[PDB]
């Protein structure tokens, strides 16, 4: 059923799964000494590449490949337009690797055919709590603390193979050479993200979408209206009655994010994400990186009054194309990034995050269940989608655990 997944280092069932309590790695110790110094072989007509994410032109040619192969529904409506400069935003952060972005060009006339992206990530990836109870009413606690200490892993995002080489296994090739230059640099597991179902997830959770111009929404087709607006003279009207917000923030004190919030907005975000199974640690320069505002790719407002930070949200921008519309060329999109709240309901700040996102023409709000994203769905009027994130790792043993366990946003 896998012919290549089948070869991984990963989880092959649930059943498998289900046996999993400890965090801990899944192949025998090895060495960088004992890598293949050679790239992965590929056939002659084709080569590796690594792109200057950093060089406009080399972010250019990543992003068109993007912009016309990278996902899309499956009633080929919308594809991902990420945007030239939020791809050098989500792969050059602090101390990022050059060689973990791969490409592969035909060799000819130099076509780009397929990506794959790795960043580094420091992530809390030991034993989680539920399964510390089990280790400790066993007399287990030393081998379930193993791996308690935050561990420098490899982040995977981008896996692109162009429309006219599809089906003809080059992923598998790209995922080889993508962990041999990782293991390349001692590090020996990653964490990624995908809608498909592969083997074998460790945690997974809905899509929910907060509609912020239902009028477009319904006009591409990305909504349709619910059939009760039916019972109503004018449904559309009842429907955009439904959604509307407030044209300026509520909260007083909220502002822009600037540099010197940094540190304060390191000490409440790290102690608010501690309390999760799965998360990030970040140092103050990846807190600047993340969380900083960028035009046009990430949006970051604390709440301060009385001059202390209390609270902060942040979210970010990923455009997707429209496929056959004749209004609409573009769906721009609005996702739930991180936040921390220590003053005020998590619903009062979140709602901020929606006024200003459609004060920004953003038509829809998203996100995924994971962090206390459940706690302000209903009040704030997200439904959930068809869609999932289905959170994997590579090398390493996990538990199944809930999506509100998992406090990782993935771009
Ligand atoms: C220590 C360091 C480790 C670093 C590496 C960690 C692992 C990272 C893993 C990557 C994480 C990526 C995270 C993201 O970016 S998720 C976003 C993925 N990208 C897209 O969906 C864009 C649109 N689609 C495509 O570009 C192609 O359809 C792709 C490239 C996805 C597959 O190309 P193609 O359709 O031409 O197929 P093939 O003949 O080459 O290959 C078929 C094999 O590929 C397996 N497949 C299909 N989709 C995925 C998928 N999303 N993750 C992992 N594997 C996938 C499939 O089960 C089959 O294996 P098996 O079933 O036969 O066994
Ligand atoms: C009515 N629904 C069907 C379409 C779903 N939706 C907008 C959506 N959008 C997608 N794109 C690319 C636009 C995402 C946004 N915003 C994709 S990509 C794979 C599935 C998928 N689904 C949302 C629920
Ligand atoms: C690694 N990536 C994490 C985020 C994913 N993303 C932005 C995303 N994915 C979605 N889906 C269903 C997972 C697609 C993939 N892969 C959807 S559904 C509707 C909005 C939406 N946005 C795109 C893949
Ligand atoms: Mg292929």
């Amino acid at each position: 059923a896998h012919a290549f997944w089948s070869t991984q280092p990963v989880p092959q069932t649930e059943d498998e799964t289900e046996k999993i309590v400890f965090a801990g790695p899944m192949d025998e110790p090895k060495t960088v000494a004992d890598i293949p110094e050679e790239p992965y072989p590929i056939a002659s007509t084709f080569e590796w590449w690594t792109p200057n994410m950093e060089a406009a032109d080399d972010i250019h040619a990543i992003y068109e490949l993007l912009r016309d192969n990278y996902v899309e529904d499956d009633d080929s409506m919308f594809r991902f337009n990420y945007s030239e400069e939020f791809l050098q935003w989500a792969l050059c952060p602090p101390n990022y690797i050059p060689d973990w972005h791969v490409a592969v060009r035909r060799k000819a006339d130099k076509k780009l055919l397929a990506f794959i992206a790795g960043v580094p990530v420091t992530l809390r990836m030991g034993t989680p709590k539920y399964m510390k109870v089990k280790a400790q009413e066993k007399g287990e606690g030393e081998e379930a603390a193993k791996y308690d200490e935050p561990r420098h892993i490899c982040e995977i995002n981008f896996l692109c193979v162009h429309k006219q080489l599809r089906e003809k296994r080059l992923a598998p090739i790209l995922i080889k050479e993508a962990t041999r230059r990782v293991n390349r640099t001692n590090v020996w597991q990653a964490v990624y993200t995908a809608g498909v179902l592969l083997p074998t997830p460790y945690a997974s959770g809905q899509y929910f979408h907060r509609s912020l111009n239902p009028e477009k929404l319904v006009e591409i087709r990305f909504s349709g209206i619910p059939a009760q607006y039916q019972k109503f003279q004018n449904p559309m009207a009842m429907l955009k009655r439904n959604y509307q917000l407030p044209s300026a923030p509520k909260n007083s004190g909220l502002r822009e994010m600037k540099p010197s919030d940094v540190p304060q907005v390191r000490r409440i975000l790290m102690n608010y994400l501690d309390s999760f199974d799965v998360g990030p640690v970040f140092s103050d320069a990846e807190i600047s990186h993340y969380l900083l505002p960028r035009d046009g790719v990430v949006f970051t407002y604390v709440v301060e009054n009385d001059k202390k930070v209390t609270d902060f949200f942040s979210f970010y921008r990923i455009p997707s194309t429209v496929i056959g519309n004749s209004n609409y060329n573009l769906l721009n999109a609005a996702y739930v990034h991180y936040y921390a709240a220590t003053s005020i309901p998590l619903h009062q700040l979140i709602l901020d995050l929606l006024i200003v996102a459609h004060s920004r023409g953003f038509d829809v709000c998203n996100m995924v269940e994971i962090l206390d994203n459940r706690s302000f769905v209903e009040q704030l009027k997200f439904g959930a989608g068809d869609g999932h994130l289905r959170y994997y790792f590579y090398n390493w043993a996990y538990p199944k655990i809930k999506p509100s366990q998992v406090a990782l946003v993935m771009l």
